[PDB]
């Protein structure tokens, strides 16, 4: 009854594996996941250069999934790549997997600290956090010093340090909540929320339950204005299959 | 299998049936909504000292979600009135419809416009921007001019009234959404939205939704630090009976 | 000649004296101070529980203050509850300690810094400060991790502690003033002041000031908009004394 | 028994006898106000050249005042020329006009408006708001379109312009009180005040009673840090009189 | 001796014809200007979808203007598409159009207004100001209401209206200066400038002198951290080009 | 060709000839640098006081250098003092040293560190980097604790506190890039750059070029509005050479 399609942006099958699985894990009744990634890309995203080149797969992806129809779209990476690109591509509603998490952690505590991969992110975040407003309730952001696919190299070391970082924090933040910082720790939210007593927030999960919210509201992506259809213009080269509409 | 308290926090049962109406309509299979309001306080919402009396109603009903086992709450007044008191006393997940408003607007919009009842509860929206780290997103505010239990009063006029500056601020604000700002106005979001082709906002059916993703997700309140359980204190006089755990 | 209420809204007498001998002490002559603390309510203020419950007690106070005829408030608890609903109902200006210390602080030193008493109540005072907008005029914010009360447990613990708190601060914040963050901190302004030659401020003290400054100027709450007198409404239960007028 | 320094950093007679007028008004039993101004300058301050010039003005006068052992000091040009480099050479305490007018007007209004002389001050005005932080409790800076000089030139017509925007003020901006912006509207709160039934705040006679208050307090400035007495320097030409401690 | 790439995101020839007139007539002796675009993508950029589209055009010309030996790019977009992107991937500087108009104007000015072309590129405009920190000192912003291209078709129209809001703005906004919107515009700064007798400034000409001016200065882009180059990684399909090195 | 008046706002005829140095080490051909001091006023700024007296000597050269019809100026103390004041009086543009070392940074680098010389001097950056919105780009601030002149007294110890104080902040602040903090410190930029390879940056150096950027651009400072030339006033005493014009 409702199509969600969930976009890792980077082109890794392996971490798409994780995000389609942890998407339907908390899908309601009638939600039928669309896990995809793009064609062409980066296996993993870790600073600017990475998110641009994403950026144009989620857009890709959006095209995909509206001419089969799809309800809504996730951004399955913690940077949000083409979030506002793809609201305009999109008629169903485009929810980034940082902007969900981070969204979910203002209701559950007063203020959340964020743990990521490489210390390259740690800017990305802060520019997220900025950008949604949610500046004053991040009381710190944390690395755990190692590649995004660490985390899918099954050694469960990235998984560890996740831990480890979560306990530091919660003793010297000064904050009540975690958010994940990275598609790939989607897995460890359910176990660390139990195991350390305080809301640790998968965006991907937390994304899904908001365009299922706005579909069940009847809400969609404003066409009025800023979020419009693009301008209908000639696209070149490989951009060209981007907007058939 | 999942039950959702919502909140009225004025007295007034007229009101307590628009909002009830409103949370029940958008409710998931399985979810019951009980629609409450507190025994005493002030029939509508208009101001700082209306807040202050409304936000110990909405504890006293918190009080008696929580020896129900609910599985979580909504605060019905678009000043939100007690919520940080009421995630403190709440084991569920406590949700304002001004933050969930606003929230699901940043979702579906660059910038949202808010239409509220009287000018001096404009001052009260303008704080909640800023708490909730809004501001930027909202493009502007505006007031019908008429008081909140105007939208119970059978005429249609402050019903018209909203509809006629839902169409002046998507004409002028450079906004792309509304956030209605009473509860009372709940009825409309789907009509004006249909009519008006952009989302128009209820807070209280968004607040719903939220308390339904967060149960869903297995996301709770943080009990660590700033929203752990009160105190434990002797409470006199007409507070006695609020936290008898 | 100057009638002044202080309002301790916590229900501990001993915390009233303490307040009240801080009033009385900085008094300009001609001027009364009126000591006083709910009939109903908390024993002490610690958390947002606590501060919604503290509010209505401060209501109770304001209306008996302005039947009789007093010239000011004060709001003794440093999460200054119930502040703009208080000015709403009272006639004379309405301060704040948090309020009051903080606006003295900005007068005498380029940054402040906070002691306060429980981790939890941090979030408050940061919350005030970006309300009040002194945030950036805020190097720190430090708790002694020791209840309000401890303050009037005759041991001496919690006054060392804010001491050596202060000490601290002075070496390694960058800031020039410290800001006592509770009322029952009140005795020992004076004290620390002399003896660590910074300015030390007890926001008791500070808002008596700013009540007579207020008077002695023929300035009073505005009651032309957000804070004019409450509309009339008829309230229920244990609130219906708070609006006589 | 307290001797106040009232400081007109411009070199105007005529103003200086407004200002003296508006501080002895107003000043407690066993005040003594000093109104004085610079012996070098500028006759009104428009701009920041102006305000450059008044600040060594200033820090003349504040010389002067620390060698006959003055209580405190206030700035009385709405540009607060030289506050912190006069805090700096001062033991008692200094108070801009500017600063303690804003610091008034958010204890009697949730928002304010400034009415003060020619265009080119607006900017001046808004950076200090946002030094002072009080950028978000001011509604709306206004100009009368007159030189500064204009409020002694006999004719009235100053004072009606700024009757009428205190009025067009209070009818547009949403705003609860009124803020003059010049040294030389002394005369005019206390009679709009009373016409308007709002505050209509002097700077002049509010920084009066703030260095009174402060006193009584036994609160002077912090020596430690920021403004510590100005490391000792041998100061050559005209500047040699500045610093003879 | 001193060789400047100058990248417009765009794929119109005429657009990089404007640009690269603009950019040679304010280059320094010894510096080369390279003018190029995409060879896939947008014709014009005017929101969200062309921005992203722009991004990864930017990037493959980045690579070319590096394999080259190149000492500086300009991206000669209003929107700065992929800014940090570039800098990651290139070893000289990287400055973006709107980035350097702006810096410029805060140099000639207190307060600055924005001439762009379409409405919905207005949000992009106040998105950068917020990420460059200039919001405060932009007054207003505001769009002729004709599309990018108008300007390169012939009828003088849209350089007529920029004329028109050029002179409302300095008669309405309170700023001093104005920042045109558009790499299209580059051509009326100076002929606006003598005109208006107001800094009309274009970031195409801006960008170049501060390419020059920090080659002059041995600055470049810091590849220590969060501009480093991107980590080495297997780029597919149509991106396998971007980054050989 | 182009005649730029380096304008050292302290006293001290050593550090002038460091200034100048450094700015003729990076002026283009044809730029000519006029390198000069007050005749009256202190030998170092190191605080509040120091900066007040600093902007009327700033301003004497000014006079100055307009009278003589040079292009441009900076002011070469990293407190700007008097730039505002300076560009009412001058007619080429004028940039402070500050101004320009943080603008340059945030081309080259997502976050900068400050290093400066005593304690009491950091305030003075905090409130330029709000001041001209750069507070979010700078990670920290640190100061070597030795006053400015050491850095003129031969021994090289501040130099090689500089040198230790930009490595530590390198390794802990999460910056790309250093903004030297004083003058004095111009000598330092190339050389920490090349062996810190990061930006190390110079104000001075920065300022030269931003002037060159500026004349070539065909820009100056705008003389409508806050700007403008000071209103015509008849200045006594030491100031009445300032302003013959
Ligand atoms: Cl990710
Ligand atoms: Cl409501
Ligand atoms: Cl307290
Ligand atoms: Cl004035
Ligand atoms: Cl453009
Ligand atoms: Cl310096």
């Amino acid at each position: 009854s409702v199509r969600i399609q969930v976009i890792n942006p980077n082109t890794s099958l392996a971490m798409t594996e994780t995000i389609g699985a942890a998407a339907r894990a908390v899908a309601a009744p009638g939600t039928e996941i669309l896990a995809v990634c793009p064609r062409a890309g980066v296996p993993s995203i870790e600073g600017h250069f990475d998110e641009a080149i994403a950026a144009v797969g989620v857009l890709e992806q959006i095209r995909a999934g509206r001419e089969q129809g799809v309800d809504g779209h996730v951004i399955a990476c913690f940077g949000d790549p083409g979030l506002l690109a793809a609201r305009e591509l999109a008629q169903g509603p485009v929810i980034g997997i940082a902007e969900a998490a981070m969204h979910m952690a203002t209701m559950v505590a007063t203020r959340f600290s964020i743990v990521t991969t490489l210390p390259r992110t740690l800017i990305i975040a802060r520019h997220l956090l900025h950008q949604y407003g949610f500046h004053q309730h991040c009381a710190a952001l944390h690395a755990i010093d190692l590649p995004v696919l660490a985390l899918e190299d099954g050694s469960g070391l990235a998984q560890e340090k996740v831990r480890e970082r979560c306990i530091r924090a919660l003793k010297e933040d000064g904050s009540g909540a975690i958010v994940l910082g990275c598609g790939g720790m989607a897995t460890l939210a359910q176990q660390l929320t139990r195991e350390l007593r305080v809301p640790v927030i998968d965006g991907v999960s937390a994304a899904v339950k908001m365009v299922e919210s706005l579909v069940a509201l009847g809400l969609a992506t404003s066409k009025h204005g800023d979020l419009a259809f693009p301008e209908k213009k000639a696209l070149s080269g490989q951009f060209q299959s981007l907007n058939p509409f």
